[PDB]
């Protein structure tokens, strides 16, 4: 233990936190949704609940050390209260995100974070016609809130939600769910917006 | 990176933090609402659920910087709690504002701030009528809950709201929607009070 | 701004704070109701929740200054946290009151303070006849939790309750609402206690 | 308020905080219960909330002083953040209870601390036979957490139940309500622990 | 008070917090479990809540003393706070994890640690049949969240969950719980993954 809180020592409290990307050195954020649970559908006011794992991932040169002058330690976890991380936001929640797991991350000696929340979402989707065979979709966009294209991107490692974990006696099938990276441009400014699609296909039995 | 870390440490470990307004040195916080939906609609008490994002802009000489003392650096994006901001609120809601987004501010070289928090509001509104064809009119007061007029004005860069990101699935339909800065007197003192009216016209799909 | 920061430097950061009011030296409360709506009666728990604002406002002689000494400055607005406050308290409610305002206060260069948060209050009341003619009565105290009359002395500038601003919607209609100050001997306590005494008269509209 | 200040100042900013007792200093918590009133009974889940005003009293060496050295103050009030408060917890809560009342506490110059939450509890309890003459009886046991009855005696004044303060309009009557101190043998450990039985009989209007 | 207060300061105030374990160090944490309640079975959204006693216990040789250094002080009492504490999560829960006990630890002078929350938790359960003789079978993994086998094994007393403190009047009445360490290994990597299968199988009464 003597090794890694001399690690943490130099890392953390031996400099100002990073201060965020800027459009001079911008960051990737890899993003991947692990969906777990369609809690809830909700048809008198169009909102559905989502309890899924967001996985993040980044890189920062700030956060990078030689194992060797670490007892060759090569990867640390560490309360995310720590470090700097993206304020990925769902765009269309109607409720704030609940979350579900401890608020740790795991930094690896390249300087690369991963950090996976789990949350319960409430967004806005009209669910008619969920209790048919065809089913219903939904979508909802998550990015940064106020960091645009130029200063951080995203990425999917697959177009696939990954639903090998999806709790087998839901009350809703999945159909499909697709996580896709965007560009928008708003007709104010000429810096592009990411974000990344989550559209769910489901139905009840 | 250096030059920002630079800044944000003259800008904001340095002197104290701006005291807010005074009637000699007022301000101006521009506000405009973009609603996303009508969440819910409560007949037997009187309440509706909004949710939106709220525009807030307003300018402090004392968050300038010359871009060219700090590698050209001409904005940056900072935690909403490292800065003063106005305390807009709405004067007839129900419960408490729920906050949907990250609280983080950008801000320009030139002093100006720019804020947009996303809320979830319950608000008074009696509904009835919102199930016929000429639909229910509500509306809600925003406005600084102890600065008056003398201190901070209050102004739309539009008298609509935007709604080009009104959920295309929602329960209701928008027939109008508009923010209009008003000026009130209280029969108890002389100084003006400024809010704006966020009035909206809707009914049922 | 300057003089603002320099007055708010002396008042709070160079003393300790003001450690509340002793027998010796004994503070006196004003409160005031602002009734804006009875949101919800529910007569399966008696429970009635109101949404009021609470006007307070006592002196201290910790706040005072010469107008003189910081550029003409007679009075400013700042957090409820830099300053001591009194834990005026709904003496029945039922759940957790929730605050719908920014905690924030006016100072006066006379050391005055006015405080005015906004408040939903459920607390106890049998609604029954409510759905009559003659309406229905109920009744909260409000008051200091931990300090006596010897302490904290309550009064009130009017018995009548600020009704001017109801919302003219409400699924309620005021019949009468007083604010009545009392002086209670508990039998456990030689001290004098005191409360305000809401009494409000209602029916359904 | 410059004694009081002195005080506090002696009190608090000197010696760290009491850690709390030993088997070598035990201490004494007295508890009395002032229940207001049974608001709600879930015959689905078997839950039943209570609020009530519980009563903590226990005594420091660390926290008492000779008025005579500080203007004559015979006790003062002060945010139970600055004292060291016992663990009392209801055994068998089904939901985190609620604090109605400021978390503030009375100190006494012998050293005596009254510190006296109002709070909203849910519990386990089978309210079969609520709607019969005979009512029906429930309990809910409070004690120290973490502390034996070695570090921690409980006490009560009397096993008599306050009902001088019980809502005279609540949906339930209250047949009778005892708080007794129990003296447990728990199989796990050789150390007596303690716990007060708080068993309140109810009916139906 | 003095030898405990003397205690704390020399395991608290001299050495950085345990920064928890790595491959290099690596803890076994040993998890019990009391069932007090199922409170509420949804079958619409497939959700059930449980009461429960999530017994922690582990070890850390930084948290060692003497007893004869410190008044013959064997054991003492502790806010979580003050100590590091495992990151053990619900795999499956639905909603954040409420608290019901204060959040305090025991620590023993060979270094040993128990720490005891009670806790609400809401997690995925298709209750279908809960209303028969044979009642239904739910389950939920426990471990850490950011932890591999390498770093954190997990261990049970026994694979028997304690009943002997069910609520005996509970709307449901339990048939059988077990708690078994399962060891997993995702497809991604080559590190062991732990957790403990709380299984609970039971009916109406
Ligand atoms: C639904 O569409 C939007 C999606 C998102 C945003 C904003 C969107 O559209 C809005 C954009 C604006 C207000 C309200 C909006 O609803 C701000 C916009 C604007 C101004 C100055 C700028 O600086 C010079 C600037 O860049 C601006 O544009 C953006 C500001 C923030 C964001 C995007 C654009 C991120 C912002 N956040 C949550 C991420 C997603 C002044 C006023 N003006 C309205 C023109
Ligand atoms: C690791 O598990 C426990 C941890 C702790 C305790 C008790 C624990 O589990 C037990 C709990 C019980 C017996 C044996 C136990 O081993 C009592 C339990 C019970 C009854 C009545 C209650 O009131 C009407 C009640 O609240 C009960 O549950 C608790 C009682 C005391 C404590 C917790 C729960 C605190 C008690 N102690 C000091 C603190 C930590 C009667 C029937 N029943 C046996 C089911």
């Amino acid at each position: 233990q003597a090794n890694l809180m001399r690690l943490k020592s130099d890392l953390f409290n031996r400099s100002p936190m990073y201060p965020g990307p800027t459009k001079d050195d911008p960051l990737t954020v890899t993003l991947g949704f692990t969906l777990q649970d369609i809690v809830k559908v909700d048809s008198s006011t169009n909102e559905v609940d989502l309890v899924y794992y967001e996985q993040q991932r980044w890189k920062l040169n700030s956060l990078m050390w030689d194992p060797n002058e670490y007892g060759n330690i090569t990867d640390f976890r560490t309360s995310a209260a720590d470090i700097w991380t993206p304020d990925i936001t769902a765009y269309s929640s109607t409720r704030p995100v609940q979350v579900l797991s401890p608020q740790i991350a795991v930094v690896t000696h390249d300087g690369s974070v991963m950090f996976i929340p789990a949350q319960r979402l409430s967004f806005m989707c009209d669910p008619t016609g969920v209790d048919s065979e065809e089913g219903v979709t939904c979508a909802v966009k998550f990015g940064s809130w106020v960091y645009s294209g130029f200063e951080i991107d995203l990425k999917t490692d697959t177009d696939q939600v990954d639903l090998s974990s999806y709790y087998a006696s839901s009350k809703y099938e999945i159909l499909s769910a697709t996580q896709t990276r965007q560009v928008q441009h708003y007709s104010c400014c000429p810096e592009p917006y990411i974000d990344v699609n989550l559209v769910v296909k489901f139905r009840e039995r």
